[PDB]
């Protein structure tokens, strides 16, 4: 059951999109995202906060912007009304989802560098571990039961993540992760070979 | 289930015990149920077997490093023990490099959107990294994420023949744990996750 148990956990973890309306227990949450920060990250940083969205009209506000940001940008790339309309339905999710948290990128003990190069390389350092610590909480949550689905959304807005939380410049938004009890039970994914994905040299 | 994550550390010293290759290839289906941005691929990870392309590979990384750190102005001595810390990916039983690819990347005009996209490519290879470390764990083989070769994309590219949108997101050192190390047992997020 030890052994199982171990090979199990990452196949639990699925994209959910549809949620039940069952409460959240937070002490899940807080557990899953204790969890998730066992995911690695450089010696002496701290890459990830996880900023869980509690208050409802806070959330429901930064969606709303969100949302007219992207008629706007949309209609400015010349789509269609009704192509607009149906890109942002795809945001609906963020709004009924029972519980939502903004992973973030923040440069607690990134090293400084003079020049360009070194400092991208620094920051995508830095995205991947908190990529590392999304991945990890997925599971974390899965494990404990608990569907999600990460949504890239904020990567496109982080001028208008940072106003509205309040939160300074440096701060990237990394996504949001809808979290709730899947509305239709479902089983272990089994994975397919890497295929063309593994690459030997 | 509890277990799985917990498996997971940054080991640093590995057995002389070879790694059988199927888990290594079993590890990395696993890796790969990662989520994805839709009708995206944008992790490969790339096996180097070759011992001599591995071998020379690492050798232009330090050449790079001993030029850089001298052009900074640390002395001899800080760069031999900074260097020195590459000497993991020389003695690993193997090492597998995540690289990023915009396979199915959205096409935008602007820098703004553009960038953004990339990010999201970025952030959805370190999912795929911290599936494989899990997934290698869970079939009890020690891992260990080495950044070095994000610092040397170009010669990560010149050296294995990529094409110039393959970016290299580290390297993953492989082997058995020379010391098995107790499960971890996490602290609470406390200051790490923030209300509003
Ligand atoms: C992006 C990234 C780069 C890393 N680079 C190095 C490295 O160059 N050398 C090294 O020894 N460890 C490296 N690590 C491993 C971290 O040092 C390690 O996660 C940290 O010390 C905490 O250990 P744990 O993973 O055992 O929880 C890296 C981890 C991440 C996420
Ligand atoms: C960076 C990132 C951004 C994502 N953004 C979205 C999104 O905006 N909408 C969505 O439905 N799913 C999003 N996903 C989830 C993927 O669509 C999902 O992983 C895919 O449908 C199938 O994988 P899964 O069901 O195995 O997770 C995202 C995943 C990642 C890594």
């Amino acid at each position: 059951a030890l052994e199982l148990g171990r090979q199990q956990a990452q196949l639990l973890r699925r994209s959910v999109r549809r949620f039940s309306t069952d409460p959240v227990p937070g002490d899940l949450v807080e557990a899953a995202v204790a969890e998730a920060l066992t995911a690695p990250a450089p010696h002496h940083t701290r890459p990830t906060r996880f900023v869980w969205l509690q208050t409802p009209a806070i959330r429901a506000r930064l969606l709303d912007r969100m949302k007219d940001k992207w008629r706007s940008d949309l209609t400015s790339d010349g789509l269609p009304a009704d192509a607009i309309e149906r890109r942002v339905a795809r945001g609906q999710i963020l709004y009924d989802a029972p519980e939502v948290v903004i992973p973030m990128l923040v440069p607690d003990g990134a090293h400084s560098y003079p020049d360009a190069a070194r400092t991208d390389a620094e920051h995508t350092m830095f995205t991947v571990a908190v990529g590392a610590a999304v991945q990890a909480l997925l599971v974390a949550l899965a494990v404990r039961g608990l569907g999600s689905c990460w949504i890239g959304s904020t990567i496109f807005a982080a001028d208008l993540v940072r106003d509205e939380l309040d939160l300074p410049v440096d701060w990237e938004p990394l996504g949001a992760i809808a979290i709730g009890y899947a509305d239709e039970p479902s089983g272990l994914r089994d994975p397919v070979p890497a295929a063309d994905l593994l690459i030997l040299k």
